[PDB]
């Protein structure tokens, strides 16, 4: 009956309210992904609940264990029915999970505390003085251990071994270790969260570079899911009507502060 | 057995070799496409064939006899056996034929020849003094027709029944129009094709303004197909190993001329 939604606390894509308390159920939220639900489920004709993912986790499989964490994980073992969230098509997912065609363009990018010298993935690659990182469980963190690319793999060589760690468990810790770090940490994230906090208070990060890739975001569903054809068909119409474009700038620059 | 691939002549998708007379089968063309469906077919392991579709078009479905043309009448018709081509990713046609996620992406844009002032499709809207038009039988047409955005509403109002026609029936012939037009015709292609074209000679075009969407192109083949499923995977893993950044690079940039 009603669609149990697995997303994840991720600004601006799922945010709680400013006065969710006094809120019940799916009214606490706000943000990007609670306009596209409300949109999907709308189109698709089925009721919700939105839940936040238990571990807090995009998704990455065990390497010892091979079980699935995060959304990904609620949605191969069968504890959700579809997640509407900024999870990054790829290949490792998509052996396990379906996608619908993306509903948001990203590629990996680098954010620094204004000042910083660094221009470049290359610039952080042919330095140390100042440490980098990337999010744990997630795709940023699967691209740079799989990459073959010359400075990607030297990038991760880096990582992989750093003391201490440059791994963080939320986007939020990146984003403050950066804050609090004088320049001296750089924090690698998708430009769709690089460019939603430049526009944030207190103003003292900015992306540099170019995309070091190019993806998407997708809804997943699990793998045969009658609700996978529907929603796919949802994400191209809302795209084609303009609707993705305008939640895109309600959300950025209509909330910029900068 | 062997896999018939339709695709279209559009540079520097699919181009004639030079000594193409010389040389058989798939050794004709050379390309990013050409490229992609070598890599494609090593990766899904098939053997193929490319074939240039006969009536030269992307495919749209006539509004009388309700035939779809194009590659992807090709597709629907049963005609070939997958589709490897700048073809864009819409609900209209995932509703006929099944597309693999996106391996390039790309908006609507203006082509302008240099020094027109013109700086925005809001711009073009406005004014009557400077003509524009698209594509036959493609997306941008479509996209035109069946916007409700009030912009884009009003500048299909104005294509459809200008006089003469402002539709061509090949980019070639409305980059030609734009080159030979002194400034007085606009051209609304792929931001793909816009900047290719800007990087060659005789390098009297440009692009301007923001892309007007956002969306892809996808490998197609015939619904249901038992193709879909490993061209689907190929595309990811070739995206996440850098080739189609590659690919681009060597075909738009590497072989700039201006
Ligand atoms: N979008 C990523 C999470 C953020 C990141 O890895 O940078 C994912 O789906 O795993
Ligand atoms: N890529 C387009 C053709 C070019 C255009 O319409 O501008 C299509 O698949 O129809
Ligand atoms: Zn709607
Ligand atoms: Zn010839
Ligand atoms: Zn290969």
């Amino acid at each position: 009956k009603t669609v149990v939604v697995t997303t994840i606390l991720e600004s601006p894509y799922v945010m709680m309210k400013k006065n969710h308390e006094m809120l019940e159920g799916n009214e606490r939220y706000e943000g990007y992904c609670v306009d596209l639900a409300a949109e999907i489920a709308k189109h698709c004709g089925f009721k919700y609940k939105l839940t936040i993912v238990g571990d807090g986790k995009y998704g990455a499989r065990d390497a010892d264990t091979k079980i699935w964490n995060g959304m990904v994980g609620e949605l191969v073992y069968g504890k959700a029915d579809i997640a509407i969230a900024p999870l990054t098509i790829t290949l490792c997912r998509e052996e396990v999970i379906d996608f619908s065609k993306p509903f948001m363009s990203l590629g990996i990018s680098i954010m620094i505390k204004k000042g910083t010298p660094i221009e470049s993935a290359e610039d952080l690659s042919k330095q140390t003085e100042i440490a980098y990182g990337t999010l744990d469980s997630g795709s940023t963190k699967c691209f740079f251990r799989r990459s073959k690319i010359a400075v990607f793999d030297k990038m991760w060589t880096y990582m992989r071994s750093a003391e201490p760690s440059v791994f963080v468990r939320t986007t939020a810790e990146g984003v403050a270790r950066v804050r609090k770090s004088k320049g001296k940490y750089a924090y690698l994230l998708e430009s769709t969260m690089n460019e939603y906090i430049e526009q944030r208070k207190p103003c003292d990060t900015m992306k540099v570079g170019g995309n070091l890739d190019s993806k998407g975001y997708g809804i997943a569903t699990p793998k045969g899911s009658s609700l996978g054809n529907a929603v796919n068909l949802a994400v191209l119409k809302l795209n084609e009507q303009g609707l993705l474009d305008k939640l895109k700038n309600k959300w950025w620059y209509d909330k910029g502060e900068c």
